[PDB]
């Protein structure tokens, strides 16, 4: 339908622990939530930008100006519009993806409430449940690491991910795997933290028995990623570069990448990261669901798309007591290592209010 | 949802003009029909099979069998039934893919009468009308062949597309050339009549600027158009070679394509079409809507198809009359050179029950 | 001559023990058998479709339909025939390989028959008899595997190759060379039941020194096969893949095989398969005989084709016995490790009329 | 079966004409003829060498020599004889192919003729008749070619390649193709006679629209071949260089061909021949039938071969008349620019015993 107006909120939780990655730690999570607002009622998107612009150049204060003076701007002067429009109305403003993909994700979800239909529906899934692994900060010391691994395996998950940055590599790799042993499915992430010189440094990892090394590189350094390919036993994921199905399709046929991690935010949106899903297993490139410590509207996105064919890795979709001691929504709970994929129309969640209230810090109107 | 069953009908149609192309001459277009029939209502499949093996290896008795036999059983004996879920149900089935096809299109038509959400909307729309070409068969001589085209052309379709064999190919492309200019859009499809041997014949089109010529050599030679395309001027189409998305990454891995003709029945699905299309935009390939001379209902389903945005050259989905006095559905009729997209929910056309009978041959429930 | 006619049986023959495969268990073997007749004699062919699409797209009904309708109609139609003119005749059809194939088997078993001549005189045999290895199915439990296994050795069998799924692989594996050693020639089977996804459990294989892996990625995926090769250090086989002399020479050059396995139904007849075996003879790519479970007629003509110079590696036509109690005609029998060629005109063998009326379901006669 | 013994016969045939090519003139064919003999009855096999070693290296003398010391004690040495086996049991012996092939022919048309089956039969025939080229010698003057290709047109050959040279190459095409137009199926052979440092002669071709240029470069030089390709338009044919069915898979892999002449001695038998056919099918590359100037036997064998599907342009197997006044055997004669292929057992022609005696220069028989 004709869209009504925007209702764009910032947000701010604590985390359950300080969540330390190769670019600094964080101990809150600020993020932006939008409520769409249509003819047919309502829907939400949230927006994965952090508060400043250390993981890629968008951040909190930059995806709500893009969003007030451009984005919304563009979809409330439409005729119709669709979520598939989105992306051709929007076209003219060049990245802003993730705060693309947030509107998009707000769009889609009024446009599906209103054919009650599910996100898991729209996307494809193939499956009532996903496998859930557990993303792992940087610690102080390698004890700390081997009790904070050791609790986060016994509520079941199936897949350890170990974020890393030189001075903190192989010895907590070598830890973790003496004290749980060579059948845990393990993986590390850089966040972009070497580069191609640190080789021999990432190639002291090959013993270990790692799924992938994740984004060891910068953004930009395509080719240097298939050159660190052709000199480390761990097979190479990307994250950060993989910014639309195109890039990963130059990925692929450049020999840069044997496994692709997916967030729909980083994309440009839910309906591009299917389209990463359908290029990948077109290659026979295995992908798995990226984590952005989303909310619960988030989370329940991201466990459909998880929930679609070529997701045949673990992905990073923890439980919201991963991240949160409350959720806005219904939390998600691990149940055997996996999480069920959400039911009702569009998310097959919204915000209990008094709980969303209780976290928001701003609030504007715009239509 | 759960099926109930399956109506298989056999139709036959007669066509305005017998239609002739490099595998032989049909006067008549005999199909199957699949009405499925769930709780939450009824949809319509086409599948796009021929009377005999002369296309591919499959045909009309051949997919019916499978069908009965094998298919709609192996989805009857379902717990839950999505679209999305076909696939993996008939996934131990090797081939019959424009079998799995015209059910796939059965249960998603129902699926979406189920949530008032139309084909263009599900497959992600982003155009009302689709500008259309004409396919012209092999003529007895070539002043014959030049008056339909002159006719077509008055009738305002935006490209001609010539079948070709040894034998009709660059006198009927010389004689079209000099009638009607070099401004007309062009094309040639050999339906595989050629051999790689063949290719100082086909560096004979290289002066009249044809967009395309469409599946020169046979169905399994990748390798052979990769070669071709290093002889010849004129870019490549794959048709009959396209068989999946898979499939289109490794002809365009392997220089074999430049352009990838669509044909949702022959790649298993309207769904896995999308995939074709995602897959071949990632890599820059355009695609168009090719046309089995299909009824309205398959029509219906093409021109949505057709109406995605990589979708940038004219597709074959010519106006009901190009081959049907009377279709069984609402005709589509050519308008400024464009046939516009179904707005209802599912296909947004269904059989006019009077009229499907006087054309039909036969029925069996299968349940 | 001119053929008069064919003779179409349905037949059906218990199998000594079930047959399981990553895509099922056979208890009871279902095939057609072809009787063709000419004025001067008769001669016949053996189809080696199964009962439903599990291996290839082809199965027992669809063959015999294709057969009625299409392929005996052609050839009784022609005026003059030949084994070596069966192709062009029924070339306008595409695929049905393996109904082409039993028809060209029957029509040259007449022919040679009629010149006094074996099957292996015309296809260039070079050897009196063939080392023969055997196919082991997908067993319940290891210590089962590791008596069966024991069994066939016992007989004398020179190779051993085990059917392999997800699930089923490095244990089996690990427990065969365990109990019979490192000296014992063992390789493995897939038929098509892994994505380039499970590279790393294949990889798994790596220290067992197998021979080969037989078909481990889907029949379509010939670039994930040179994909997977630069993975895994045990050599790839194909055979679902390999359907003509021209894939096995673009496989070949595309780095996707390094060993081929020959079925003569699977690539259209005897005359094909000799095609395939120069092919990779002339490339330098070993070849070795498969087997489709044949009654004695197929098996004959298969260790007549395995004697051919190329043949560098044990096939898998195992004695009679290893799947029938009763064949219908005078059995193989292992001798030393050996099947010996058949000596006389055409099969060298025939079906015993009192056995192959017990096991016969039903009957046509074209003509 | 055992081979009893093999007659090797020593034949002289004048030609009509005398046929001029990069290397020589022949005015007078000499060839070997082997009459294999087993307890089955007897088989004609005609080996393809010529006087001397100016084509390959391989000539009459030299076949003679290894067949009486080497192949053919090797076969009667042999518990089981079949053509099949005829590769193996020679395989020790390194190269000699025009040699072995003879050799294989007699023993193949003796086990043919045996089973009443022709050789297009066994083979894998397709076709009854098959169109025919002509090959030109390289003349003295202009004048002379156009008469004598003029010639030729008329009787209904339905393509013609000229012999070329350093100096006759560029002039004769063109002369060929003001006095005969555009139409006209045209091709040259250099029968090794160019180098690289040639290219820009060679790509004086380019606007005259031939089929191919067979054999620019030697023998041996298959990765130049591939090289001239990148810098003619005229596409590469080889000869000399395909040797064996995986010289042709070589040769396709490394780009150096675009067509394969096939002649059947010189890959070392119509066996291999078939396998030459295959393997070039295989990879999309048209074959045509080459002519070693054989007598009816070996163009008996040769129009057989050309009738296998992928022999897809016309070949150089022309009629008897072309070569010879009296043909040893049943002449081939053209017809609407084909040929016949022959029907009985075997080769299905066997020498007219008078007229292979007229030209018989020597005979002996090679027994155990
Ligand atoms: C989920 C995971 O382990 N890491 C994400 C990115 C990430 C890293 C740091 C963050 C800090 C504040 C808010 C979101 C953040 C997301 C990743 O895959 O790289
Ligand atoms: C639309 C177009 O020009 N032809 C289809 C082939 C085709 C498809 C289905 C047919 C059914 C009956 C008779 C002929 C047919 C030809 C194609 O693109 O190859
Ligand atoms: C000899 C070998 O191990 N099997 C065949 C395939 C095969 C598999 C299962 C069958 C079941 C019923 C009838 C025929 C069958 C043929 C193969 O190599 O793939
Ligand atoms: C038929 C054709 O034009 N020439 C053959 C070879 C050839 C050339 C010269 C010869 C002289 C005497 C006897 C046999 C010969 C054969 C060729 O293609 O090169
Ligand atoms: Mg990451
Ligand atoms: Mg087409
Ligand atoms: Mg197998
Ligand atoms: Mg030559």
């Amino acid at each position: 339908m004709k869209l009504s107006g925007v209702e764009l909120r910032r947000v701010q939780m604590p985390l359950v622990a300080p969540f330390r990655t190769s670019f600094g730690t964080a101990s809150v999570r600020e993020l932006l939530l939008l409520r769409a607002v249509t003819p047919a009622g309502e829907g939400w998107g949230e927006c994965v930008t952090i508060a400043g612009p250390l993981y890629s150049s968008e951040y909190n204060d930059g995806a709500e100006h893009v969003l007030r003076h451009y984005l919304i701007p563009a979809l409330l002067a439409a005729e119709d519009i669709t979520a598939a429009k989105v992306t051709p109305l929007l076209a003219k403003f060049k990245g802003h993806r993730m705060a693309k993909g947030a509107l998009e994700m707000a769009v889609l979800d009024a446009e599906l409430r209103a054919h009650e239909r599910s996100f898991a529906a729209e996307l494809g899934s193939v499956r009532d449940s996903v496998p859930c692994g557990v993303s792992v900060g940087i610690m102080d010391t390698i004890p700390q690491l081997l009790d904070v691994v050791g609790g986060y395996l016994d509520e079941g998950y199936v897949r350890i991910k170990l974020k890393i940055e030189p001075g903190w590599d192989v010895e907590p790799v070598r830890a973790v795997r003496e004290r749980f042993g060579d059948d845990v499915l393990l993986q590390v992430d850089a966040n972009t933290a070497y580069t191609l010189g640190d080789a021999p440094q990432l190639a002291r990892l090959d013993p270990f028995g790692l799924l992938l090394i994740e984004q060891p590189l910068e953004e930009e350094d395509v080719l240097g990623h298939a050159e660190l390919a052709r000199r480390i036993q761990t097979p190479i994921c990307l994250d950060e570069s993989i910014v639309s199905a195109r890039a990963a399709a130059d990925a692929i046929k450049l020999g840069a990448v044997q496994i692709v991690n997916i967030k729909p935010g980083r994309v440009g949106g839910y309906l591009e990261a299917r389209r990463v899903h359908d290029v990948c297993a077109a290659h026979g490139i295995p992908v798995w669901c990226g984590d952005m410590i989303e909310t619960g509207l988030g989370r329940a996105a991201n466990v459909a798309l998880a929930s679609l064919p070529n997701f045949t890795l673990p992905g990073d979709t923890s439980a919201s007591d991963r991240y949160y001691k409350t959720d806005i929504t219904e939390p998600f709970v691990l149940s055997g290592g996996h999480l069920p994929v959400p039911t009702g129309p569009g998310l097959g969640v919204a915000p209990i209010p008094e709980l969303l209230d209780e976290v928001t810090t701003a609030k504007v109107w715009i239509g």
